[PDB]
């Protein structure tokens, strides 16, 4: 089973519109990087909505996971920023199609505020599990991406985990603090119910919306 990483073929080259959008995306929001949340959540929405749609004509839509959930999570110790929702996830096949070929309004409107992530991060990951296919794991620092099958098997369900390995000056976005009003703000009008894990010293989930 040595021919995959001996190709190299879970290697990909971004599409050139693709680079020229996440310039422009991270450009214009260099003042407002904390729009990138907004932008993560509303894509966990559609998602959602996706799923939730399916079930109507499925019976078995929901099985691999019961809930219809966003939940946020901050690992200051690893520096990393969670956010999982468990909605129709992605094939491994949408994994290199959707995220790898093709103003805060405007982004919003045209659902590409997912590369809004690279103003606070260094590395953005995501993990995924669709009904149609194995978990996999999609990773990028922006100059090329990759795409693997998820070593630790099926964990999520169904779903997707976006993962952001947090930029040093971008440290205030593993403060609880900072999550919690952001994630309320920007969950008030989402129909799901959005949590966030934090501590009162114990923890659990918080619901944000
Ligand atoms: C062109 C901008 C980047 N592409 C996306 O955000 C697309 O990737 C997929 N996507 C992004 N976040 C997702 C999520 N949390 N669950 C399922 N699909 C997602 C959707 O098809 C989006 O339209
Ligand atoms: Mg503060």
């Amino acid at each position: 089973g040595s021919h995959m990483l001996r190709e190299k073929s879970e290697k990909f080259a971004f599409q050139a519109e693709v680079n020229r959008m996440m310039k422009l995306i991270i450009n214009s929001l260099y003042k407002n990087k904390e729009i990138f949340l907004r932008e993560l959540i509303s894509n966990a929405s559609d998602a959602l909505d996706k799923i939730r749609l399916i079930s109507l004509t499925d019976e078995n839509a929901l099985a691999g996971n019961e809930e219809l959930t966003v939940k946020i999570k901050c690992d200051k110790e690893k520096n990393l920023l969670h956010v999982t929702d468990t909605g129709v996830g992605m094939t491994r096949e949408e994994l290199v199609k959707n995220l790898g070929t093709i103003t805060s309004e405007l982004i919003g409107q045209f659902g590409v505020g997912f590369y809004s992530a690279f103003l606070v991060a260094d590395k953005v990951i995501v993990t995924s599990k669709h009904n149609n296919d194995t978990q996999h794991i999609w990773e990028s620092d922006s100059n090329e991406f990759s795409v693997i099958a998820d070593p630790r098997g099926n964990t999520l369900g169904r779903g997707t985990t976006i993962t952001l390995v947090l930029k040093e000056e971008a440290s205030d976005y593993l403060e609880l603090d900072t999550i919690k009003n952001l994630v309320k703000k920007y969950s008030q009008f989402i129909n799901f119910p959005i949590y966030v894990w934090s501590s009162k010293t114990v923890w659990d989930w918080e619901l944000m919306n």
